[PDB]
């Protein structure tokens, strides 16, 4: 699961993809500051549970839009960086998306 | 100031422009929910008194970063639409753009 067969290559960023496009919830979990249980974010969240297989057969999965919705749910450091960057699309994308 | 001279224009929405970019801070009040006086706005969040002329002589300015960092300030519905698009955002860029 170190050489993930689908990538979102998103920065330097690199998040493993279903052919369905859901994230890999383990690296969504890194890349939030997430350290609870998926089962206990899910809980916690009202998250669906989801799996897909990622090149390892079935892991939990999530959805773009829900990790979006949980990066602004969380205050973690990592979860800010991904508001931040939230906000600074919309910046951009009001200058023209330049 | 009906018929502005230069508009970024992003959604439906249309909002003036001064050649250096920033928006026309009456404008952004009516799209953020504003109905609090410029100067408090500007005083309560920290934010820098500006004027440009968008056709009509001086009137007060604020940068896209500011109109941005005030929308996530907000808890208006208007700033909540802004805040929903940032959001957004993030998903698409996160899906490839697409």
């Amino acid at each position: 699961m170190k050489n993930a067969p689908l990538t979102l290559n998103f920065g330097s960023v690199r998040l493993p993809v279903s052919a369905d496009g859901l994230l890999h919830a383990p690296t969504a979990q890194q890349q939030l500051g997430l350290t609870q249980s998926w089962e206990a974010a899910l809980v916690e969240h009202g998250l669906p549970e989801t799996y897909r297989d990622f090149g390892a057969g079935p892991e939990a999965a999530v959805s773009v839009p829900d990790f979006v919705a949980l990066a602004f749910a969380l205050d973690t450091p990592e979860a800010r960086r991904w508001q931040k960057r939230a906000r600074e699309l919309l910046a951009r994308a009001m200058q023209g998306d330049v």
